[PDB]
């Protein structure tokens, strides 16, 4: 029964998921004066031209926009990565107020939200096998700040009313995730974990330096979602973010 409240939030997760206190937990604070440029990093390649979205689901924690990952249609390669990583879903974490919401922080700065584009390493055949491997996933993290509207997010915003409560889904075909990307692909990378239970330590994190801007009306529609199921008392889906975790013996590298 994990969640984001007092009684079931991040400080409780370690009881059911002891890896919460592990050596490679995410998110982390990115100290820009400690992260070092790595000339060994190869160019990052985001190839989303043939992406095939299918559906959007409120899972009681966030919403997932799901993709057809039965073939190499939307892949992430290059940068720190060896091989090919297939896009399976994206989701966001966000706050109740514009001053909080992101999971990663940059010199302790919190953004209003954070987008996670989740990809799995095709050498392991499926997502479920990939998450049991230290290089099984690659998550592209993108910060959201409140300013101008993001045209490419509006199709997402406008379907949320149809998936207000936990367990609801809606058809969501022909959504282009390229429209959620900032101009620059300058990034930081480090080894980490899923930021939700089961908190598996399988992720190569790639966190873009340049945030995207979204409008206050857009993020306000995120905040109208519900953690609860239909017919239950309303608990707004806000502050579904885990705070920064100890860096331990890890290196954050910069691509720039
Ligand atoms: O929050 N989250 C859920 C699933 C896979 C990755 C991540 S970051
Ligand atoms: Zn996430």
């Amino acid at each position: 029964h994990w969640g984001y409240g007092k009684h079931n939030g991040p400080e409780h997760w370690h009881k059911d998921f002891p890896i919460a206190k592990g050596e490679r937990q995410s998110p982390v604070d990115i100290d820009t004066h400690t992260a070092k440029y790595d000339p060994s990093l190869k160019p990052l390649s985001v190839s989303y031209d043939q992406a095939t979205s299918l559906r959007i689901l409120n899972n009681g924690h966030a919403f997932n926009v799901e993709f057809d990952d039965s073939q190499d249609k939307a892949v992430l390669k290059g940068g720190p990565l060896d091989g090919t990583y297939r896009l399976i879903q994206f989701h966001f974490h966000w706050g109740s107020l514009d001053g909080q919401g992101s999971e990663h922080t940059v010199d302790k700065k919190k953004y209003a939200a954070e987008l996670h584009l989740v990809h799995w390493n095709t050498k392991y055949g499926d997502f479920g096998k990939a998450v049991q491997q230290p290089d099984g996933l690659a998550v592209l993290g993108i910060f959201l700040k409140v300013g101008s509207a993001k045209p490419g997010l509006q199709k997402v915003v406008d379907v949320l009313d149809s998936i207000k409560t936990k367990g609801k889904s809606a058809d969501f075909t022909n959504f282009d995730p390229r429209g959620l990307l900032p101009e620059s692909l300058d990034y930081w990378t480090y080894p980490g974990s899923l930021t939700t239970p089961p908190l598996l330590e399988c992720v190569t994190w790639i966190v873009l330096k340049e945030p995207i801007s979204v409008s206050s009306e857009q993020v306000l529609k995120f905040r109208k979602l519900n953690f609860n199921g239909e017919g239950e008392p309303e608990e707004l889906m806000v502050d579904n973010w885990r705070p920064a975790q100890p860096l331990k013996n890890r290196q954050i590298k910069a691509s720039f």
